[PDB]
């Protein structure tokens, strides 16, 4: 045991930092790319699945958020085509108060459900050595990837 | 009061719900109007500044925090005058990004927040009457505030 998932400030800013990854696409509008804007694409949600397949492989019971994954899931396919569609912008704000309601509700701050004890006997092994905070070295990580976009007007020699 | 329950939550995003306050600046930045921009400005940094005058009143302890607090004022304000100059685009974005810098590398393993026993038993007592955070709840106030700015590019004739 030296070093392992330890990094656990209860921090509830997980969707946060997802619903993030939408704002931004904003700006890819103004400028798309074909080699590296489908990699940027394809590449963003890419990580995002490989931690929601790891995280589900390893479950102790049973995992109801997966209802919620799957309604998720399709609503990315739906706003894909409905963003070329052109119906309202205004919706975006709209849809997001439907989200923010969504995780206040969830959010229980008067009873909670905690029966599985030797579950905690297991991640309390790895919260004993130490992390670097994951989650939050690869927000840093995309906000790199974003300068490349300003610094492109030095790199061509133009502005 | 001893016995007087306000709630003295430790979060480590306090200083980053202020942050925040920078990043909807990108949407008045968009045609500013003078009256509303007033208003808009004016109003949302006294919900911050409010809190800071608060302690000033009521403090007798420490003046360390002042320092750092007198920087952060200055900061702001020299902000503004680049924002109007629009001189370095690039320098704007490190400006912020030596402010993330600074927050992590402040924390650290060795220095950490020293309990005291009047600190524990009061920590029980606030714990056992409730916790609120206005903070973070006055800081949804700034989404509804930025829906209203979207209204006004529909009216201009976009969407």
């Amino acid at each position: 045991m030296s070093r392992m998932p330890s990094s656990f400030d209860v921090t509830e800013r997980d969707l946060d930092d997802m619903t993030f990854g939408e704002r931004i696409i904003y700006h890819c509008k103004k400028q798309p790319l074909v080699p590296i804007g489908c990699l940027l694409t394809t590449g963003a949600v890419i990580l995002a699945a490989q931690n929601v397949r790891l995280g589900n492989k390893w479950k102790a019971q049973y995992y109801f958020r997966w209802r919620v994954g799957l309604q998720a899931a399709t609503l990315v396919a739906l706003v894909a085509g409905s963003f070329i569609y052109g119906t309202s912008g205004k919706e975006l704000k709209a849809k997001e108060e439907q989200l923010k309601e969504k995780a206040k509700m969830r959010e229980k701050l008067w009873i909670q459900e905690l029966e599985r004890r030797e579950e905690e006997t297991e991640a309390r092994r790895k919260r004993a050595e130490l992390a670097r905070m994951k989650t939050l070295e690869n927000e840093e990580e995309i906000k790199n990837l974003e300068k490349e976009l300003s610094d492109l007007e030095n790199k061509l020699g133009k502005k």
